[PDB]
């Protein structure tokens, strides 16, 4: 309970380059602790006065220790930590570690190299986190947080590129870099048993979920490519876009300008080329695919629950939850009624920053309104404006993402969560709320609030002059924004994931921190951090959002995400194998709070896809025209047909601007221009009021939302009721375990 | 393992009228078995050849037995079953019965009259169901099913009216009849600990759920009486019903007749009186109350989850689930692939009977259409028709209810569920599906499909001549139908619950099956059955439906259900205390499949209330008139006002019937009559087509459904997220148990 004997068989050794064992070769290295002492203001001795109080207690609890001085830094001392078999047995009786039995699997010790190095490192981390050093001081994480211990980590097995010098050691890192974690192995399956055996259940459940997500994205992408190619093969039979591109019809439709000054009266032919690709993006193929994706997200979640029950059997992820260690920052600071008011102030700060990113979207709006004029002066101006605004908004999103990463850490540190699980849950909800709003607010704007409230040419909506949409619809602008944000997020995040740990290791080598042992090799690496795969999970969840919430705009979002996921498995595996220091293995039975987040996104996606097809697509006005306004009482044709749709949908405007400016008489010499709204013609008794066709179309839009939402929610309820959550073979395996034991 | 010694210390005793102990007075009666043998075709001896094979094994497993002949029937033999302390201890070590500890509560035996008579009867029923008699024959339920044993039951404590003759015995039935189960005690609280102590966890959880449901119905009824009285106090300020009742305005509106022959052109004044009470039933009070009830059902379900976690602590309902005994009818009959096709045939028969009750509703439609003419010949005819049709449809519902009780038993017996829990789950889903459709199909018809598809006077919808609705709306017809069905179901079911076990006991006394002991007194009672409180639960769930799905029609459904529940607690408790034989206590941690059923009804109720307010109420056309058609572009008034609504909503019809009959020229000499639809006037370019006001109103109806559904579902999601499922004091009690143990 005191500091008398430390660091036994302390000697400097450098003879073996690749040895996971001690200098004697009897016992292996379960952990490495790293400190320095030899080089003010009374801080040094005081840490020496505390650090030894830890280490001696480690041998009073049974652990074997042995240090060597570092060969590069004379201050750095590497302490190898090993657990004897008796200490392993008692601290594996405390935590019910499930071992093979004669492979039947049961509690604290079973009948049968017995303990893998992964579960050995888990045992020694439990021991390292429990032992008291001292007021009451709890564990090792407080020492590493307080600058006492520089680094504590388990060792990797070998070099990832070269086979280990030991003949008895299985080169787990090398064989996991050859058959995984390498772009040479992009086609091969994932050795999920091997990656959990090397890494742990958190890493194994992330890569199992990522491989399953990629497999289901392959199905969604095949059906989406089928629907997109159905639109591409019916591209030549679209009546409305051919009528747009015809100069005898679509050329004559002279449109009103959108902004007040320095915007010309434009003919509809400049829409024409975009209109062609627009016929692929709101056809019946994207509607059928939106209904299919409403079914597919439920198949995804139900078969993930089945795969997760399969892994809860196969991997023994359901372990008894020991009482969790409190975080050191909580117990250092140590009423509850005031902590509640601190939490409310924290929530108000979070909603302040959410409203800041809303103001950033308002700034993007004002940018588009200012830059459309100068793009019309200096590939139509609105399409060029939309592509460059997508580029600029993606850059602003990536800039504000890092700033919220930092301030989300600060915001979650200001409130004090006692446990790491409560910390991660609060950070998960807060960080996802910002990433949701930050990544999808521009897309939700272009979908639901862009062009909807503009009014007619006389009396437009002034905030100044909210953005008017294209005659085809803002679906093409949404598709371009989605493609830019999704593909650029994939490319930029993969480039950052490749470079940033690699660049940090490179600058460490250049700061010079020839033959060298395993602990120095692993110490010159990047640590993952207390978060872990948080961000990894976050990224994919964002991608899931982009796949599901916005799938009615373009059906190639599963294909884009599938290409990204096929790259992402390898880039995550490569960085975790080579560039990162080895994490202690943990145990996780699910992906965490991300699964409630995904079920919430699945519920929201039905509403969002119905509102996309109704409001930002132009499928419902086309459908209503064909079925109701080409018949005799409202139209001239005898049978249902789609010709004359563009001439009979756009509304005429005589140049009568209200005197509450009158810009059109300066911008042109024309007297009548057509705009995209369904208001009455001039000279009506109710001129420029909403007409019978508008109210018919908006009733069909709302009836479509109602019918599609209720039908899809009922089909999702029936599919979730029909598919059992646990698989039949997994029930049989659990029943066979209960039968034998 | 064989039949050698049976029925020890067998003697006829009649000296003690009220003795729960044996003739010696040492040991108590845990069970009573009842058989008869002494009075063909070889059946008698064969049952004698089997019955003894049971009883001897009972003493080979340790139970003590003692029979007396009955004093009334010389054939009847009553066998008293007692468990010794050692047998109680071993079979309470098999099933982890939780006893007080020094009241801390833990497993198989604890430190401390020790076993209550309830848990003693539960132990002896476990023993009675496990012991083999014999091919393999399992337990006692097979003997009672096969006519071997006439009756097996635990004894009640005393007479319910009179205190027990024993001085040591607590008169549990009498004290539970004095402070509960008696209309004298209608105001008092429920002794929930005492009723679980006497009866078991299934009965205690039903009465805890019923008392909690009554308490929450008190809150819902107070707010509903507030909203109804707000409508009753604003009854004199309704502009539209006053305009209906005014003979200068509402008298002049001469309406078209509904059916083809023998129905007169009627003025709107005959609606007038109904219109007054109609102003209480679609006001803003019922709208505010519908939003409040969408919140209240979620508060109900969340606080039931909190009360249920409170009872899972306080009552020890979470016991280890022993492997359930298979049902005797399954194991008697004993491939699985053919059993699947039997299940599909069973499902097809169920949907055949559901479509039969749909045809019964179609017959009710044809009845109304036939009887409105003769009610117009022989209190307007449509209101008299609606009240008598509610009476006749309620009688037909009560007639078809019993028929489906019988055929649902037959349908669930045709498929073969192996376990009683799977049997009850399948019967719960099938029986609720029929009770749902049977009780609410007439109400859903009057709400959503009555008067909606009728067409204009020219070209009406012929099936013949689907029913036309009233100018105020079919909400008053729905309110009358709901009040009749709900109040009559309450009154009739309470009268049946009072009489039917009481009448069966009375006819048993009259068939004569003076001083008599406890086992004969309890044998001359009605057994509850293998179902138990199934039907009780069913009834209340139906009531819940009537409270929540249809709450927008009338706000006094919580008050009607609250009066019914205050009566229902006492009538259920009274019949279970006095008229029914004592059930063995069981263990239930929740109400069962009824809680998924209630969550489904809660989800459906939001949709149903939104569609009631939009479609079968007339609030949205009134609101659209006030906000949009009394302004200058569509109306004459300068400010928003509701006068002229009745004259400007109903549509004119010149008598131009299509020649595809022309009944109106025979039924009257009038040339123009007004009907309830929003079609264009005659002489229009689009005459009798739907107009701008119709499409405006239907767009507001669908936008109201969308806004109300999404707002209420979001508020319900936020309330379910904010309210934690387990209570804070209950977390503290569970943590204190984990702290002490
Ligand atoms: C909760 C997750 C997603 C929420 C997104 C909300 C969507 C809001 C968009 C919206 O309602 O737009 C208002 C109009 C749209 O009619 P449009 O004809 O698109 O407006 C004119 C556009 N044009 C001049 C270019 C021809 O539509 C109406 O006037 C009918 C109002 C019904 C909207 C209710 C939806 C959600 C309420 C919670
Ligand atoms: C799932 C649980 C409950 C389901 C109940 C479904 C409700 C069906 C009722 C319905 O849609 O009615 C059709 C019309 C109603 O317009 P009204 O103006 O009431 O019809 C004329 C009536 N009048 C002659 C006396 C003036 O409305 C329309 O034409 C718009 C159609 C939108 C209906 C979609 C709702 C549910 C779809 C799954
Ligand atoms: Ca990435
Ligand atoms: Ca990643
Ligand atoms: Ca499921
Ligand atoms: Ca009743
Ligand atoms: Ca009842
Ligand atoms: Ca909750």
């Amino acid at each position: 309970n005191q500091q008398d004997f430390r660091t036994p068989e302390f000697e400097e050794f450098n003879g073996k380059p690749d040895s996971l064992f001690f200098t004697d070769g009897q016992r292996r290295i379960d952990f490495i602790l790293v400190y320095e002492d030899e080089s003010k203001k009374g801080t040094n001795e005081k840490q020496k006065r505390k650090r030894q109080a830890y280490e001696s207690n480690l041998i009073c609890h049974g652990l074997q220790l042995e240090a060597t001085r570092s060969v590069s830094d004379d201050k750095l001392v590497f302490v190898k930590v090993h657990a004897p078999w008796e200490v392993l047995c008692t601290y594996a009786e405390i935590m019910h570690i499930k071992l093979p039995l004669k492979f039947e699997k049961s509690r604290m010790n079973d009948f049968y190299s017995f303990f893998n190095p992964a579960t050995r490192s888990r045992i020694v981390y439990f021991i390292l986190s429990r032992v008291k050093y001292q007021v009451n001081k709890f564990g090792i994480n407080r020492l590493v947080s307080s600058g006492i211990y520089k680094a504590a980590f388990p060792l990797h097995d070998c070099r990832f590129n070269y086979e280990s010098e030991d003949i008895s050691c299985p080169s787990e890192r090398y064989l996991l870099y050859r058959e995984w974690a390498h772009p040479r192995s992009i086609y091969k399956k994932q050795p999920l048993d091997l990656i959990r055996k090397y890494y742990g259940e958190k890493i194994g459940i992330y890569f199992a979920w990522l491989g399953y997500y990629t497999q289901m994205l392959l199905l969604a992408a095949v059906v989406g490519v089928a629907c997109f190619l159905y639109g591409y093969l019916d591209q030549d039979n679209c009546t409305w876009s051919k009528e747009v591109c015809d100069p005898d019809i679509g050329g004559q439709i002279l449109m009103c300008p959108q902004c007040d000054r320095l915007c010309p009266f434009w003919r509809l032919n400049i829409t024409c080329e975009s209109s062609k690709k627009l016929c692929i993006f709101d056809s019946f193929g994207t509607l059928i695919f939106a209904v299919f994706m409403g079914v597919w997200v439920t198949l995804f979640l139900e078969f993930w629950k089945r795969r997760q029950a399969e892994l809860e059997y196969e991997w023994d992820t359901v372990e008894l939850q020991q009482e969790e260690q409190a975080r050191p920052e909580y117990e250092a600071q140590c009423t509850t009624c005031g902590k509640c008011i601190r939490v409310t102030l924290c929530a108000s700060a979070v909603f302040f920053w959410i409203l800041l990113i809303i103001a950033s979207v308002i700034g993007i709006i004002v940018y588009r309104l200012s830059v459309f004029i100068v793009f019309s002066t200096t590939l139509t101006p609105q399409m060029a404006t939309s592509i460059t605004a997508s580029i600029i908004s993606f850059i602003i999103i990536m800039i504000l993402n890092t700033i919220y990463e930092k301030v989300a850490i600060m915001i979650t540190n200001f409130e004090l969560p006692r446990t790491q699980t409560d910390y991660e849950n609060s950070l998960t909800m807060k960080m996802f709320l910002f990433q949701f709003v930050n990544y999808y607010s521009s897309c939700f704007y272009i979908a639901f609030f862009k062009g909807k409230f503009v009014g007619y040419p006389g009396d437009p909506v002034y905030l100044y002059r909210s953005e008017e949409c294209d005659p085809g619809g803002c679906l093409l602008e949404l598709t371009t924004q989605l493609t830019i944000i999704m593909g650029g997020k994939a490319i930029w995040n993969n480039i950052q994931e490749v470079l940033l740990p690699w660049v940090m290791n490179l600058i460490g080598r250049y700061k010079r921190v020839k033959i060298t042992p395993r602990w120095e090799q692993d110490y010159h690496l990047q640590p993952m951090g207390k978060l872990g795969l948080f961000y990894e999970y976050l990224e994919m969840i964002i991608q899931f959002g982009f796949v599901t919430l916005f799938v009615a705009s373009f059906p190639l979002a599963p294909l884009l995400a599938l290409v990204n996921n096929i790259l992402e498995i390898r880039v995550d595996a490569w960085k975790l194998t080579t560039q990162f220091r080895r994490m202690v293995p943990e145990k996780a039975q699910d992906i965490g709070a991300w699964q409630p987040i995904m079920q919430g996104i699945a519920i929201l996606a039905v509403v969002t896809n119905a509102m996309i097809i109704a409001f930002t697509s132009d499928m419902i006005p086309r459908l209503v025209y064909y079925w109701s306004f080409s018949i005799p009482p409202y139209g001239d044709h005898t049978y249902y047909t789609m010709d004359g749709y563009i001439n009979n949908t756009l509304s005429v405007f005589n140049i009568t601007d209200f005197k509450n400016e009158n810009p059109y008489i300066g911008l042109g010499n024309y007297t009548l221009c057509r705009y995209r709204d369904f208001r009455n013609p001039p000279g009506h008794p109710q001129e420029y009021k909403h007409n019978i066709y508008y109210w018919h179309v908006i009733a069909a839009k709302l009836a479509f939302i109602i019918v599609m939402e209720h039908i899809i929610y009922s089909v999702k309820f029936f599919i979730s009721y029909a598919i059992p959550d646990v698989s039949k073979i997994t029930k049989s395996k659990i029943k066979r375990e209960k039968y034998l034991t």
